């Protein structure tokens, strides 16, 4: 069907973000000589879930029967990302292998953490008991909660935190100095539709009417790509929340080589950037959808992203419910930046990166599925290795195209998540005075 490939292949890359960026610049390293980025916005995009001062990495390595296919390929996709973060010039400056705590406040939350995460994984964790403990994770000053009904693991070596903003544009800068071309704004990056001739995908039209033809055409367009292809109810898009505090000049020189502190049903943070002393959190829980009528399905429904820079009034509080346990000296201070954050889940939340059955000129890389921004410095080769009909059997059949996962689809799934309201929350159900007012009168 499909062209025979070559880098001398025109390809076309929907959405420069950050496996847009990646694949962009793997696909130049490997000598792909006329590449195309189209992106509704420059690099960083504002929509981008990798734009973001910070992002967790984690690598664990899972015994002898305590794997299962999706886990091990999980483990195959992090074991890459974490050597590359440890090796790339374009990455290895903005990985900091601070450690990673992984906790809960509650015996089922507790027993959860233990069974999944720690007892199947060859990490050596130290125990955390009490308040003490987790305290003494950091500088003084820094933690100073009493952790009620916290317990927790620590790993040290093989996690930590990325600059996901800094390491995106650092892709981009690399993958344009190389030679790909980003066509980034709107509207003449901004697709509004896939194209095709004879049953094929031949490129990509964007909203000045313009059509941009490739041999080869790779959706990579984060949440928004389930607007541009029928995933078969294959992806989910779906908004998590995150703020900032803005730390001072004297106290923030403590705040430093922080490890991820994580409650899976409260929260984290990291530690403050470089460049504006901001401290994120992000309250945990399920997610938010934006739940509206699917134009395509008659009484069904399909979650649309918008994009925001305030979160609900709801997560604000949560995000200082989980500074109250950790850190109370800053619980009630002025957020100085607030988002919503999109991605999109999968039903087994494996990512899903293959050539569609009906369409071998297209390529998805899709379903970040909450861990994707981890993955930057080594998705775009797989993403190339699935172009290129190699992607490694280890990863091939678990992010394999699999609508049958999706048939009658529950988008009100909690997929593995807690905190909050323990249930998927619905933006439509969001009132319009609901959100912080950040910057505003
Ligand atoms: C709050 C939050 C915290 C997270 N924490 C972590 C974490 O700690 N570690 C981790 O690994 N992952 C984390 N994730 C998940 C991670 O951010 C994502 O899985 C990953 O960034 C998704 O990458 P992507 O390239 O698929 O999408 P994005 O990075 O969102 O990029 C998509 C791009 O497509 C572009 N686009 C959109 N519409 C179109 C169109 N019509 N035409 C062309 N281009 C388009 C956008 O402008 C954007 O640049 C988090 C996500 C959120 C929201």
């Amino acid at each position: 069907a499909p062209s025979i490939l070559s880098t001398e292949s025109s390809i076309i890359v929907i959405g420069a973000g950050t496996w847009g960026c990646s694949t962009a610049l793997h696909l130049a390293r490997r000598g792909y000589k006329d590449v195309t980025v189209l992106d509704p916005h420059p690099v960083p995009s504002p929509i981008a879930a990798g734009n973001d001062i910070n992002k967790i990495m984690e690598h664990s390595e899972l015994k002898d029967g305590s794997s299962d296919p999706r886990s091990a390929a999980f483990s195959t996709f992090t074991r890459a990302a974490l050597k590359a973060w440890k090796t790339d010039p374009v990455f290895q400056p903005y990985f900091h292998e601070t450690g990673f705590i992984i906790s809960g406040h509650t015996p089922a939350l507790i027993d959860h953490i233990r069974k999944d995460e720690v007892e199947p994984s060859e990490t050596n964790f130290v125990k955390l008991e009490t308040a003490e403990d987790f305290r003494r994770t950091m500088p003084p000053g820094v933690l100073t909660g009493d952790f009620p009904g916290w317990k927790g693991w620590l790993h040290k070596s093989g996690a930590g935190w990325i600059h996901a903003k800094k390491a995106m544009i650092s892709a981009f800068n690399e993958a344009k100095r190389l030679g790909v071309r980003f066509v980034t704004g709107s509207p003449e990056g901004n697709v509004v539709s896939l194209v095709y001739e004879d049953g094929d995908v031949v490129g990509a039209r964007t909203a000045d009417g313009r059509v941009h033809k490739a041999h080869r055409t790779i959706l990579s367009a984060g949440a928004g790509s389930d607007s541009l292809l029928d995933f078969k109810k294959q992806l989910r898009p779906t908004a998590w929340t995150l703020c900032h505090i803005q730390m001072g000049p004297e106290e923030v020189k403590q705040y430093r080589n922080l490890p991820v502190l994580f409650n899976i049903a409260k929260g984290f943070f990291m530690e403050p950037d470089e460049d504006k002393h901001e401290l994120k959190i992000c309250d945990e829980h399920p997610g938010y959808c934006n739940f509206l009528p699917d134009p395509n399905r008659p009484g069904q429904e399909k979650s649309v992203p918008f994009a925001k820079h305030q979160i609900p009034l709801e997560a604000e509080a949560r995000a200082r419910d989980f500074l109250h346990d950790t850190m109370p000296h800053l619980a009630d201070r002025p957020l100085s930046f607030a988002r919503i954050c999109w991605d999109a889940d999968t039903p087994d939340r494996a990512f899903l990166i293959d050539r569609h059955p009906e369409h071998p000129s297209l390529l998805v890389a899709v379903g970040g599925s909450g861990n994707g921004a981890m993955q930057m410095p080594t998705i775009g080769g797989f993403i190339a290795d699935a172009l290129e009909s190699k992607l490694q059997k280890e990863v091939k059949d678990i992010v394999r195209w699999r609508p049958e996962t999706a048939v009658d689809r529950d988008w009100r799934a909690t997929q593995n998540r807690f905190g909050g309201p323990d249930r998927i929350m619905d933006f439509q159900q969001v009132g319009e005075d609901q959100w912080t007012k950040i910057g505003e009168s």
